[PDB]
DNA sequence: TATTCCAAACGTTAAAACCTTTAGGAGAAGTAAAACAAAAAAAAATTTAATTAAATGG
């Protein structure tokens, strides 16, 4: 009850919402997160695109793509095996180097979330896919952890609050 | 001792395909009636003998 709850799903007028709803789904915390997660990872693919001198291969959402293959091909980043080695890639911009390189399972997830596109109707398959604890506990929340790093460290690197999110 | 990924079996959720149940139309044998013609059986009429009714007659 307490907030804001007319924002419903059934958003026509009262003989017409009689009739017919929305399409809609079942919200929950850990869906929401990873749906920020997916938010910032956009949000990071978009600024490598913008100072990249070359093309950014997280960027495309083609099917025989897979974030393991990629994951393999440029591998965990030197000063933070964790993350991924996009010190070496090409910007236009001075190469900041290690600043750039987010963690791995992180990506892993973010992928796996990002292929659910395909069919949105079989939205439960990926609508918790990033922050699920299929302890796995442990390994989800310290991944969330390890992100919410890597947004802070990327905010503070360009002066942004960290209460933009 | 204890990692590290790299590969791999397994479960579960949708899609797709498949069998199902019913519904509408289509001939198809089966029953039946339509009709056909002999056969049998009944009916109709026939003719004589017998009977009686009546005139002729001991």
């Amino acid at each position: 009850e307490s907030g804001q709850s007319v924002d419903v799903c059934n958003e026509l007028e009262y003989p017409w919402k009689l009739i017919t709803a929305n399409n809609c789904i079942v919200s929950t915390d850990e869906s929401r997160q990873s749906q920020y997660i997916y938010r910032t990872f956009l949000l990071y693919n978009t600024v490598l695109t913008a100072i990249l001198k070359q093309n950014n291969p997280f960027d495309v959402i083609a099917e025989n793509t897979s974030i393991s293959i990629i994951v393999r091909n440029l591998g965990s980043c030197p000063n933070n095996k964790d993350r991924v080695k996009c010190c070496d890639l090409n910007y236009g911009g001075v190469p900041p180097g290690h600043v750039m390189c987010p963690p791995r399972e992180i990506t892993k997830k973010f992928f796996h979330y990002a292929k659910w596109v395909r069919n949105p109707n079989k939205y439960k398959r990926y609508s918790e896919l990033i922050a699920r604890q299929s302890h796995a506990r442990d390994v989800s929340q310290l991944h969330l952890l390890d992100w919410e790093n890597f947004m802070g460290e990327f905010s503070s690197y360009f002066g942004l609050h960290a209460h933009n999110v």
